[PDB]
């Protein structure tokens, strides 16, 4: 099984670029990041800044979480992101997204020792 | 009991104001809304735009709500809008809030006849 950091890095990370290329960045990431295998998902978003940046957001400032626990954080600054959203053409296996470019702050979960990003809870 | 549709409107809608007047604007907003009433709720966003406008949503981009359903529109434009959510100093009865405005696009969840604004998914 993977790790809970590691797939946050699978799913969350891409400080490859410093914003989504094109209308396609979606499709392919969402593909080549293995969340098109065995179903869609539905929602997800990427994060474009370091891995060094995006993991000092647990250090940064401590928000509640979506669901009511205690250890998410919001970074202090905006961070290029892009969300990826299912569309109404989408059908597994044939997955299709819309890609949206924003700068936001992002909200993650973190845990364990290190304390690091486990789950992507939304960007403001 | 409140309909889906009322609920939408207290929780979500903040026509009075074109934004966050100030850091206190979540404590003020969060109490008179009815939402620390037998609980802190953690997270929720206001829009500070015109219903009409909010309602205006549910015929635009249909995308995947977060949980997979398929009744999730987002909007064309962005929208003004603050994001409210508990610090560590919260505590029930006496909720804390932090307030972060910003301009971003919204995604609501909508159901019925007229098909209307029911839950708020997300803002990218």
């Amino acid at each position: 099984k993977e790790t809970a950091a590691a797939k946050f890095e699978r799913q969350h990370m891409d400080s490859s670029t410093s914003a989504a290329s094109s209308s396609n960045y979606c499709n392919q990431m969402m593909k080549s990041r293995n969340l098109t295998k065995d179903r869609c998902k539905p929602v997800n978003t990427f994060v474009h800044e370091s891995l060094a940046d995006v993991q000092a957001v647990c250090s940064q400032k401590n928000v509640a979480c979506k669901n009511g626990q205690t250890n998410c954080y919001q970074s202090y600054s905006t961070m290029s992101i892009t969300d990826c959203r299912e569309t109404g053409s989408s059908k597994y296996p044939n997955c299709a997204y819309k890609t949206t470019q924003a700068n936001k702050h992002i909200i993650v979960a973190c845990e364990g020792n290190p304390y690091v990003p486990v789950h992507f809870d939304a960007s403001v």
